[PDB]
Parts: C-alpha cells; structure tokens; sequence
C-alpha cells in the first residue's frame, strides 16, 4: 500500500498516493473532478479523476462499476485506458471513493476546430484515429453512443484518444426517432458530422431541439426510400415519416464544394440514411482517403468483453463491493 496526503482544491478533497504530485484542476463537469498531477514513478504527467458521488444510488454505483469496468478493458492507442486505480480506503467498510489517473492530455478536438482550420492533411489523421479506435471499441461488442468533438482527446502531437465509450447534433437520426434497435453504425454517423465539421469548419446538423435535428438530417440526406420504410415497425414514426413533404438527396459534391473528392466519398458512405447500409469502421478504415495512414497488419481489434451484469438487479452494496473488487484486483499496464 502507498503512502498517502490529503489536500483541498476547488472545494473538493483529494487524497491521492505520495507518488502523484503538482495537482492542479483541469476541468469537472457532471462526471467527476479532473486533475493534472506529476506521476514521480514514471515521469509522465498525468490527469486524475475523482469520481462524484460515486454511490450515491444504484445507478451511481452501477455506473461506476461499469465505467471501470470498462476503463480497465481498453488497451489501445486512440482510446483512453487506465495508467492506475486507487481508493484511499483500506478495507471495504470504509471504501467510498474512486480515482482514476490516465495520460495527461492538452486538448479535445472542438478546442481545435474552433481555434483553427484544418488542411485537409489533418483531418485525415485526426479521422483516421478516431476511426481506429472504432474499430477496436466495436470489435468487443461495444458502442459510444455519443460521439462528438469535445469527447475526443488530442495532444500537441495531434494524437487522438476517445473518451467517455449539443449532443444532438452528432446523433444518428434513428435516435432522434427512439428506434430501439440500433446499432454500432450509430457511431459511424456521428464520425461523419464531425469529419464534415473539421473540413468546413461549420456544424453539419445545428438543430435547436430533435425536431429541427432531424429536419435538417432529412434536408440534406432526403426523406427515407422504400427500402428502408418498410423497416420500421413503430407505426407512429412510420406515420409522421410519410406525412412529412418528401426531400431529395442532395448532391454532396455540391455541398461540399472544394473539399477533396476522396473526403466527399466517404461521407456519402458515412452520412446515410438506412443504418444497415452505413460504412462500418473496419471497412472506412480501407477507404482510400486514408491511404497514406492505412496499415491493416497494425488496426488490431480487442478481447472478449463480458457485458452481462449489465441486465442484473443487485444492492447499491453489491455493486459497490464488485467496484472495490476491480479496484483491488487492478494490474498497471508494462512501463
Ligand atoms: C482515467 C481514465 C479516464 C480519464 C478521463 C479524463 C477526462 N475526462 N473527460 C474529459 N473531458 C474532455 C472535455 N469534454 C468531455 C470531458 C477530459 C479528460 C482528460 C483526460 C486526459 N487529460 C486531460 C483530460 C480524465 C482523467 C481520466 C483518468
Ligand atoms: F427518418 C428516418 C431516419 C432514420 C431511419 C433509420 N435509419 N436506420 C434505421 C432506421 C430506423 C428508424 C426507426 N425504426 C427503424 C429503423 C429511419 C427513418
Ligand atoms: F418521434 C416522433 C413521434 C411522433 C411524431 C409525430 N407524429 N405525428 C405528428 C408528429 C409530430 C410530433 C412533434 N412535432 C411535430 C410533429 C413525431 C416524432
Ligand atoms: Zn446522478
């Protein structure tokens, strides 16, 4: 067991092992408490989580369990994965807080799309990495759900690694209509608008609430075909799909004139319309915009991961004592 200090910053406690030194807040939203810290054994400087009220009801404590869950099962380069777990609490009993510490990282990706534009060099790499670390998270039977700019954390590298596996403006439009089946092509979709919105610089979907999200979808990718009518079961959306004036599909070479016709391709692959025909991540990763990056030998994908406690109905206890069970049990990755 380390040594461990206490310390006060921004109102929330801290108590961390000896070994991470230099705190100093980062950011916190709804999640938890972010800290940049020195990490002495490594060298690196790191970002430390403080989770928030990590069991304060069964959603709480089965949320923390699977977000560790997992943050422990991610080992890739473009997601981000666990350098260290720790509690300050020595036994169960006394066990109530949760910190996490991966890689420092500078920035996310709307703080560079809206600090600069990018040549279209860039947004080959950037998408190729997000792209990568797709295929890796879709290959254990694992979807984001909510892919968008500010959730991809890029360095001064320009090294990119998803976090968190408007937010409407990124979401497939089978969402917008509450359809209960989707699928993992629902993070090809949001990759699309954000690959549109680094290459024009503008929000491809800006809708001020789902209704006018969805319009502007259908403006751009035109109302469903036969095809993929005949696809719906709820006979509500049926119903207001086909009561809607019906809308071509527009020329993406128009409207996204002066891009490079490679990047225009594999949106109209990305953006469309019936998910069943929706480029997935492997099969983008292959698409000659990003020949120069490709390397199929080095796109690995990921073990088996065990996503059945997901349907249990257990105690605020059980799932803190499986949390603390993960905690224990941890292994920190080979330095
Ligand atoms: C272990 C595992 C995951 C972790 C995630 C975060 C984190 N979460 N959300 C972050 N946001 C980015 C801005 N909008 C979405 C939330 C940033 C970051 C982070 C990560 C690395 N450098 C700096 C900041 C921070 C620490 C973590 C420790
Ligand atoms: F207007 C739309 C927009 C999107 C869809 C859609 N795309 N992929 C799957 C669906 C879908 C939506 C609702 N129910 C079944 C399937 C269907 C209609
Ligand atoms: F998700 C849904 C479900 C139902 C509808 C709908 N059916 N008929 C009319 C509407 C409708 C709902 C909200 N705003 C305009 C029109 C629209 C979206
Ligand atoms: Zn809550």
């Amino acid at each position: 067991r380390p040594t461990f200090y206490r310390q006060e910053l921004n109102k929330t406690i801290w108590e961390v092992p000896e070994r991470y030194q230099n705190l100093s807040p980062v950011g916190s939203g709804a999640y938890g408490s972010v800290c940049a810290a020195f990490d002495t054994k490594t060298g690196l400087r790191v970002a430390v989580k403080k989770l928030s009220r990590p069991f304060q009801s069964i959603i709480h404590a089965k949320r923390t369990y699977r977000e560790l869950r997992l943050l422990k099962h991610m080992k890739h380069e473009n997601v981000i994965g666990l350098l260290d777990v720790f509690t300050p609490a020595r036994s169960l009993e006394e066990f109530n807080d949760v910190y996490l510490v991966t890689h420092l990282m500078g920035a996310d990706l709307n703080n560079i799309v809206k600090c600069q534009k990018l040549t279209d060099d860039h947004v080959q790499f950037l998408i190729y990495q997000i792209l990568r670390g797709l295929k890796y998270i879709h290959s254990a039977d694992i979807i984001h759900r909510d892919l968008k700019p500010s959730n991809l954390a890029v360095n001064e590298d320009c090294e990119l690694k998803i976090l968190d596996f408007a937010t409407r403006w990124y979401r497939a439009p089978e969402i917008m209509l509450n359809w209960m089946h989707y699928n993992q092509t629902v993070d090809i979709w949001s990759v699309g608008c954000i690959m549109a919105e680094l290459l024009t610089g503008r929000t491809l979907f800006p809708g001020t609430d789902h209704i006018d999200q969805l319009k502007l979808i259908l403006r751009l990718v035109g109302t469903p075909g036969a095809e993929l009518l005949k696809k719906i079961s709820s006979e509500s959306a049926r119903n207001y799909i086909q009561s809607l004036t019906q809308m071509p599909k527009m020329n993406f070479a128009n409207v996204f004139i002066g891009a490079n016709p490679l990047a225009v391709d594999l949106l109209e692959k990305m953006l469309v319309l019936d998910s069943d025909k929706r480029i997935t991540a492997a099969q983008a990763l292959a698409h000659a915009y990003f020949a120069q990056y490709h390397d199929p030998d080095d796109e690995p994908v990921a073990d088996p991961y065990d996503q059945s406690f997901e349907s249990r109905d257990l105690l605020i206890d059980e799932w803190k004592s499986l949390t603390y069970d993960e905690v224990i049990s941890f292994v920190p990755p080979p330095l």
